[PDB]
């Protein structure tokens, strides 16, 4: 879908940017922060600010690329998701934004679709 390859592809233009706790673009991100970039920037509104209502909003996804991908019920964590297992993430502070395999986070997930 090109919504969601859109929203991949801003994920990926922030690859390399700094974590901060309350980042949202363009230069500074927390895991939400991404999240919501990413879609606003492609004009994808209703997006929620923080993990625990991302994991909770939009509609049931399947991991194709520009779903977000949550860890958690509740969620603390999230990314865009690649469409191959992969997500794009703002890890943690102390980390720069960053492709990582869904898998190693070794939790519980899910996806959402908000496009």
């Amino acid at each position: 879908n090109a919504s969601g390859s859109a929203i991949l592809n801003v994920a990926k233009s922030r690859i390399g940017k700094q974590y901060m706790s309350g980042g949202t673009g363009p230069d500074l991100f927390d895991c939400s922060g991404l999240v919501l970039y990413s879609h606003n920037q492609c004009g994808v509104y209703g997006v929620p600010r923080v993990a625990k209502d991302q994991a909770r909003g939009g509609k049931a996804g399947s991991g194709a690329a520009g779903d977000v991908v949550y860890f958690g019920n509740p969620a603390h964590h999230v990314g865009i998701c690649c469409g191959d297992g992969s997500m794009v993430h703002a890890p943690r502070p102390g980390k720069t934004v960053c492709i990582l395999k869904i898998a190693y986070m070794k939790e519980s997930y899910g996806y959402r679709r908000y496009y």
